This record gives structure tokens, C-alpha cells and sequence, in this order.
């Protein structure tokens, strides 16, 4: 860890981050819409946010939870979603599952915390909310789901610009056989991939893409909807779509290529609620340790000298450098700031606000 400053001063009027008021939020979402928040240049409290939070649970990962006290950080970056029962263990560091394979998947290589907290199942309406362009662009809007109901992605799909779902009007008109739904494609997207053959007595047995199903489908290959793992930070790129419920059969270059709700595959939902209470999950990304003005307010910090006339790395209301210090009378301290710079930009004072005396500062 890098360690902190010889010389650290904070910026003293910051105002509290509230982090408890956000993780608190009646309106919760569901891993498949995880929600972020980046908390920077505010004062924070570990102690009483555990206590303000229903805390089930809190541990860190490549990092000392105990060293979260007393500490700054560049940034904490928070992102929080309502837990479905069934999913719980999915939520493991590491996990395969559906949650880390299709929502939201933990990065193990920073430095970050997991909380669990829960919150009054009565004051809570969970949103379920797609994130995927590309489903929304080809019908999906809502879900009609429970009250306390969570959903989450099994299976996500990303498809390319020029995805279109619906078979061509001028192709299906001719099957006889399995005849596909169809409808026009948006100007710059391909009509569905399609085929007729005959087969046995079936003059115009036609066939299209990803059948059975995008996620069942026999050649993975000729379905233009690709398997996608989320990435950290990302989100699930889209549900499935079954093909064969996007048009309408018989369908012309007047109706418009739609897929009805239920073509969407590859999902679930369970409830959140146990003891009464809706379980949530929230993970903590602690940037730049010992840097930085998020800063822990859990302790009296007793500050510290202002090391004079040697050699010193310095942390000074957010702005690091090394540098020699030397008490000066007030009257050669040329500004009404807590720091002074050079023409070139770099720091030659600063004004300690716990003790009011000015330093100049020299290079090493
Ligand atoms: O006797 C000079 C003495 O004063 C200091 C501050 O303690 O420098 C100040 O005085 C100089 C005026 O002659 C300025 O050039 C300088 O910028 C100002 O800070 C010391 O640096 C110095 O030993
Ligand atoms: C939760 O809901 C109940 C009933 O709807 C209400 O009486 C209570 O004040 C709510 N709690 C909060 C914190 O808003
Ligand atoms: C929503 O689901 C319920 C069943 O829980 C059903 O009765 C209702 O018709 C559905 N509404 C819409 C708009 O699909
Ligand atoms: C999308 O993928 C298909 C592969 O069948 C290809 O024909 C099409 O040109 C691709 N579009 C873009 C913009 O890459
Ligand atoms: C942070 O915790 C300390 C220690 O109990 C307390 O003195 C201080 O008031 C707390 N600050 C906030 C903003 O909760
Ligand atoms: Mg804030
Ligand atoms: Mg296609
Ligand atoms: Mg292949
Ligand atoms: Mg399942
Ligand atoms: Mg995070
Ligand atoms: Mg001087």
C-alpha cells in the first residue's frame, strides 16, 4: 500500500458523502440494472454507515477492512442491486453463476468490499429495468412482474448494428413450409438469414436463423445473436430473442419488425423479501488509498507537525509533491489561499489551517 504523506493536511469544509442515503433508497435495483455512484471530495463515516445500513454482512478483498478507518481515498466507487433468494450464492468472488455470467460481474483484482444490508420490504418497489439498445430498439419496454420480484439475466446476447430480427416480406411470401413471420427491416439493418428448400414432398420448406432458439440453437454460428459473459463494469448486452415471435405472419413492408414481449428468453426473477425485509448487495471500489480527499472522518486524525527544512513528501488539501518547507512571517506568504503556486503551476506555499502559520516550499 502506498503510505501516507509525512506532511497530510485535508481540505477542511468537505461535506459528507452521504453514502447511506443513496445505499438507503427505497427504489432499488435489480443486478440486471445495477446502478453506480462515484463518491469523490466528501467526508465519510465506515461506523456509522454500518449502522445507518441494515448490515448483515461487510468484508473487503485485497484489502484491510480495519485499514478503511482514518483513511483517504481518490474516489470510492459504489455499485448496489436488490439480491434474488435463489441467487444469493451466486455472488461468491470467483462464481460462474447466473449473476456474475449475465448482471454483474465482481472484479477480484481491485480493491473493494461487499456489503450486505437489507431494507423494509414495505417501502421498497423494486425496478427492473432492460439496459439493452438493441432489445428495446426491436420491441422490449417493461417487464409485469410481482411486487418485491427481482430479475436477472441467464443468458446474454449483443448483436452487431445491422441486426435486424424479422425475416423479409418477399422471402416469406413463397413458403409453404414453416413459413416465418416477417415485417420491414429498419433502413440499414439485414433482413433475418433465410432459406427455402425442397425436402421430401415439401416444395418450400423454409428455415431461418438461430432456431430453436438463440439459446438452444443447433449452429451458434448462423445466428446473428453471439453469446456475451458481462464484463466488469459492464452490463448484460441483451436477452435473447426467439426469432420466430418478431413479425407477424404474413406480414408486409407496411408493419414494422417487432418481437413480441415473450420472444425475450433467457431470464428470471425471484423475490428479495426474507425476513420482511428486501436483501441488497452492494460493492465498494476503494481508488488510490492513501490519496486523495474521500476521507474517513471515523477518527480523531491528531495532525501531525509540519516537518521543516528537510526533505519531505507532502499531501496537501488533495495535492501530493515532495518538497523542503520553511516557516516564513505571514508577510511573505503572497496569497489569501491555503496554497500558492509559481508561474509554472507548481506549489511554492501553503497556509496550514490548523495552526494559521504559512510555509514556504522549495524543491528537494
Ligand atoms: O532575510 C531574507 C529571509 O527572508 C525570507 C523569508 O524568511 O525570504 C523573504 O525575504 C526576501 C526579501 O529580501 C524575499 O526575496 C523572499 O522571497 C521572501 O520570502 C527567507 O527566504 C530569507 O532567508
Ligand atoms: C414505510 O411504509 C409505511 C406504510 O406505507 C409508512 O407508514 C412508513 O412511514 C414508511 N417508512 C418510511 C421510512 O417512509
Ligand atoms: C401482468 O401479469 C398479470 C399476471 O400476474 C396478468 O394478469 C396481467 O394481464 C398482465 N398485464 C399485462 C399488461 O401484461
Ligand atoms: C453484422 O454481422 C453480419 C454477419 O452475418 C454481417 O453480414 C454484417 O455485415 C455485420 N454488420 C456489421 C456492421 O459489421
Ligand atoms: C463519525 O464518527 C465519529 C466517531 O464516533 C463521530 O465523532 C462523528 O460525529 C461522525 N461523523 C459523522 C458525519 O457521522
Ligand atoms: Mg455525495
Ligand atoms: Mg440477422
Ligand atoms: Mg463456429
Ligand atoms: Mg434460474
Ligand atoms: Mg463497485
Ligand atoms: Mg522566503
Amino acid at each position: 500500500v502506498k503510505p501516507v504523506a509525512t506532511v497530510h493536511r485535508r481540505i477542511p469544509d468537505l461535506p459528507d458523502c452521504d453514502i447511506d442515503k443513496w445505499l438507503n433508497n427505497f427504489n432499488v435495483p435489480s443486478p440486471l440494472n445495477w446502478e453506480r455512484k462515484i463518491f469523490s471530495n466528501c467526508n465519510f463515516n465506515l461506523s456509522t454507515l454500518l449502522r445507518l445500513v441494515h448490515t448483515d454482512s461487510f468484508s473487503c478483498n485485497n484489502f484491510d477492512e480495519s485499514k478503511i478507518y482514518g483513511s483517504c481515498f481518490k474516489s470510492i466507487v459504489l455499485d448496489k442491486f436488490a439480491i434474488p433468494n435463489s441467487r444469493r450464492s451466486d455472488l461468491q468472488l470467483g462464481s460462474s453463476g447466473f449473476l456474475q455470467s449475465s448482471n454483474y460481474k465482481i472484479d477480484t483484482t481491485s480493491s473493494s468490499c461487499q456489503l450486505y444490508y437489507s431494507l423494509p420490504a414495505i417501502n421498497v418497489t423494486i425496478n427492473n429495468y432492460n439496459p439493452s439498445s438493441w432489445n428495446r430498439r426491436y420491441g422490449f419496454n417493461n417487464f409485469n412482474l410481482s411486487s418485491h420480484s427481482v430479475v436477472y439475466s441467464r443468458y446474454c446476447f449483443s448483436v452487431n448494428n445491422t441486426f435486424c430480427p424479422c425475416a423479409k416480406p418477399s422471402f416469406a411470401s413463397s413458403c409453404k413450409s414453416h413459413k416465418p413471420p416477417s415485417a420491414s427491416c429498419p433502413i440499414g439493418t439485414n433482413y433475418r438469414s433465410c432459406e427455402s428448400t425442397t425436402v421430401l414432398d415439401h416444395t418450400d420448406w423454409c428455415r431461418c436463423s438461430c432456431l430453436p432458439d438463440p439459446i438452444t440453437a443447433y449452429d451458434p454460428r448462423s445466428c446473428s445473436q453471439k453469446k456475451s459473459l458481462v464484463g466488469v463494469g459492464e452490463h448484460c448486452a441483451g436477452f435473447g430473442v426467439d426469432e420466430e415471435k418478431c413479425g407477424v405472419l404474413d406480414g408486409s413492408y407496411n408493419v414494422s419488425c417487432l418481437c413480441s414481449t415473450d420472444a425475450f428468453l433467457g431470464w428470471s426473477y425471484d423475490t428479495c423479501v426474507s425476513n420482511n425485509r428486501c436483501n441488497i448487495f452492494s460493492n465498494f471500489i476503494l481508488n488510490g488509498i492513501n490519496s486523495g480527499t474521500t476521507c474517513s472522518n471515523d477518527l480523531l486524525q491528531p495532525n501531525t507537525e509540519v516537518f521543516t527544512d528537510v526533505c519531505v513528501d507532502y499531501d496537501l488539501y488533495g495535492i501530493t509533491g515532495q518538497g523542503i518547507f520553511k516557516e516564513v512571517s505571514a508577510v511573505y506568504y503572497n496569497s489569501w489561499q491555503n496554497l500558492l503556486y509559481d508561474s509554472n503551476g507548481n506549489i511554492i506555499g501553503f497556509k496550514d489551517f490548523v495552526t494559521n502559520k504559512t510555509y514556504n516550499i522549495f524543491p528537494c
